[PDB]
């Protein structure tokens, strides 16, 4: 009986690695290549794969996994027992995977267009848009005109798309599908200590927003900005106000300490894409870890094409489950936002290296936070002053307390503004999915939230039509959002111990990694055992304790959050948003 189980996992992952490997190769070449061929394809490839998941699921439900004494083979039987979109009949199926496909194509080739003039895609175009323009009415064009494209035409597809995941999220043993993606982090308390890291971090949320506002109250007029309400969305540099740090220009503290502009350094010094992942690389061998293998380099696409091939540009990591094969996908720009991007996939790959030995059903992190923490930590180190001077695109800030604070409110703009925003994705999704969200209040609860959790407000008010989630990649291409959230907390607990275990003193914010070996022992211990066990043991390996801990990340902007309660005390905010109800009259 233990030896059928045992039996049963061998040929499974022996055939997974062959069908999954055609898979991922049938899917990247939709991805790097959006054409009808390669849909067709990808299509087929589908239910290639979806045969096998059945054929293997169904004979993985016929273990009882409480008569199996073997843990490992136990947690395998039971993820494969999962079939996800495979539980689904097979017309559903095909619809299922139709959807999914029209949404990401959809989202990918939208563009916005000036009447008898030119037509702007989402990256460069527009993204440089929400970045450097400081006019109002430029910023919301670019912010309606998205939505108005990209949004209301994904909503055709979403009431269905939400019925099939649902379907199969049920027939899989999940009440609906935000139920099964929560599993993931085998955690039952989840929601829970989610929110309680959540309140943690809002007297640092509460007083960088208060702060930004009282600055755009100074460039956009006070006749747009109400010192006691939320702030239009459409002024903090980024399509989704997810990230702040483009207005920093808006908001220096000391700005008698300038800072470098980095992107003409990067641009005057001749940095290409191909640079910025190979400092990536380098980052990581100095650790100690593994570089990416040579085939990494002639196979990947780390730059839009050029031949006007329609693609899909977000970044992402690509795993082809043979242990050689490994890949990025990235319409990278030359800027420091990108630079940080590169390491940030980067670390998907050398997970994806250091988990290679294990069965298929275990390559994965220990919890999907994991996954996409690890190129954050080193991106912490790459970001200081002290290591981007020594990369000669900053001048020695050092020694100054005024550049130290400009540098901690950088860094705020990035990862403390990003909390909320990536904390309500999902408490907005996880609603849709059991049902307490229709669709004839999809956009309605989603704003309730960007007003609740974020303090924004859209410049223009929503219309029915209007689906402004659509306008974010993650809804149309089905990417859970709160391993985001899970990362941004964890990655400053990583970067505290690396740097504790580099013998690193003195103030957290200060700490530049690389080279240590030590450093490097830690993460790989912890990246080896991928999914194989609960991801507390990870989380053990790396820091010396179990738990998740917004500690760290206190610990990191500390001296920012003393600045910041003096001088807003100064100015008399009112912090938070008490008049919730306002949002712009022109
Ligand atoms: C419960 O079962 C677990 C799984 O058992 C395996 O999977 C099942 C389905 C069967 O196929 C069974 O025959 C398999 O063993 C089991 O966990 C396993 O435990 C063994 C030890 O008993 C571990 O062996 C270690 O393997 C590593 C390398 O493994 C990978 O890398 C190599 C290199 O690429 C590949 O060739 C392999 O195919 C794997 O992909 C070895 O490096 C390691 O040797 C090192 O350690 C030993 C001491 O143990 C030293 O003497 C050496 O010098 C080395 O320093 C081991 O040989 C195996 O990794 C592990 N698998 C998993 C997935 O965890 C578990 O033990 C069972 N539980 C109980 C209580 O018995
Ligand atoms: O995470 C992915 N890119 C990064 C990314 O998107 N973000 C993360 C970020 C952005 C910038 C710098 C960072 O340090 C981290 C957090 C926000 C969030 C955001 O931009 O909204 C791919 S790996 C996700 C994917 C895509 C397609 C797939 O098929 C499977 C996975
Ligand atoms: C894009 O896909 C089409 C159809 O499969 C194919 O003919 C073409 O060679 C592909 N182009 C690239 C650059 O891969
Ligand atoms: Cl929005
Ligand atoms: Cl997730
Ligand atoms: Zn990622």
């Amino acid at each position: 009986d233990e030896a059928e189980a045992s039996k049963f996992v061998e040929e499974y992952d022996r055939t997974s690695q062959v069908v999954w490997n055609e898979y991922a190769g049938a899917n990247w070449n939709y991805n790097t290549n959006i054409t009808t061929e390669t849909s067709k394809i990808l299509l087929q490839k589908n239910m290639q794969i979806a045969q096998h998941t059945l054929k293997y699921g169904t004979q993985a439900r016929k273990f009882d996994v409480n008569q199996l004494q073997n843990t490992t083979i136990k947690r395998i039987i039971k993820k494969v027992q999962d079939l996800e979109r495979a539980a689904l009949p097979a017309q559903e199926l095909e619809e299922y995977n139709k959807i999914l496909l029209d949404m990401e194509t959809t989202y990918s080739v939208a563009t916005v267009c000036h009447p008898q003039g030119s037509c702007l895609q989402l990256e460069p175009d527009l993204t440089n848009v929400m970045a450097t323009s400081r006019k109002y009415e430029d910023l919301l064009w670019a912010w309606e005109g998205w939505r108005d494209k990209a949004g209301r035409a994904i909503l055709q597809f979403y009431p269905k798309y939400v019925e099939l995941i649902n379907q199969a999220a049920r027939l899989n043993g999940y009440v609906d599908a935000g139920d099964s993606w929560r599993s993931m982090y085998e955690t039952p308390s989840l929601e829970q200590d989610l929110e309680r890291l959540f309140q943690e971090l809002q007297p640092l949320y509460l007083n960088l927003h208060a702060y930004v506002r009282r600055a755009l109250h100074r460039h956009y007029g006070a006749q747009h900005i109400n010192l006691e309400g939320p702030i239009p969305a459409h002024l903090l540099g980024n399509m989704w106000a997810q990230t702040w740090s483009n207005i920093y220009d808006l908001v220096v503290p000391f700005p008698s300490a300038p800072s470098m502009d980095t992107t003409e350094a990067m641009l005057k010094q001749g940095w290409t894409p191909r640079r910025m992942f190979k400092e990536a690389d380098d980052f990581f061998t100095s650790l100690g870890l593994l570089p990416v293998p040579p085939e990494f380099w002639q196979k990947s696409m780390l730059e839009k094409p050029t031949d006007g091939r329609e693609v899909v540009c977000h970044a992402s990591a690509w795993d082809f489950y043979n242990g050689k094969d490994f890949r990025i996908k990235q319409c990278t720009t030359v800027n420091l936002e990108d630079l940080v991007v590169a390491h940030h996939e980067m670390g998907h790959i050398q997970y994806f290296m250091q988990y290679k030995d294990l069965p298929v059903a275990l390559r994965e992190g220990a919890n999907p936070g994991f996954h996409e923490a690890i190129g954050d930590v080193l991106a912490l180190s790459v970001s200081t002053p002290k290591h981007l001077h020594s990369l000669n695109l900053l001048s020695s800030e050092g020694g100054s307390d005024e550049h130290d604070i400009n540098f901690l409110m950088k860094m705020a703009l990035d990862k403390i503004a990003f909390i909320p925003f990536s904390y309500l994705v999902d408490q907005w999704r996880w609603r849709v999915f059991d049902g307490s969200i229709t669709k004839e209040n999809y956009n309605q609860e989603w704003w309730s939230l960007r007003l609740k959790y974020q303090g924004l407000c859209p410049p223009v008010p929503r219309t029915q039509g209007d689906f402004d989630p659509g306008a974010k990649f993650h809804i149309p291409s089905s990417v859970p959002y709160i391993r985001y959230f899970v990362s941004f907390i964890i990655q400053f607990q990583f970067h505290e111990a690396l740097c504790q275990a580099a013998g690193h003193t003195g103030p957290l914010h200060k700490c530049d990694i690389y080279q240590s070996k030590e450093a490097g022992q830690r993460l790989a211990t912890a990246m080896k055992l991928g999914f194989s066990r609960p991801w507390p043991e990870a989380m053990q390996l790396i820091t010396g304790q179990p738990q998740m801990s917004a500690s760290a990340m206190l610990s990191y902007f500390k001296p920012l959050l003393d600045w910041l309660r003096t001088e807003n005390e100064l100015h008399g905010e009112k912090l938070g948003w008490p008049q919730y109800n306002w949002t712009p009259n022109s």
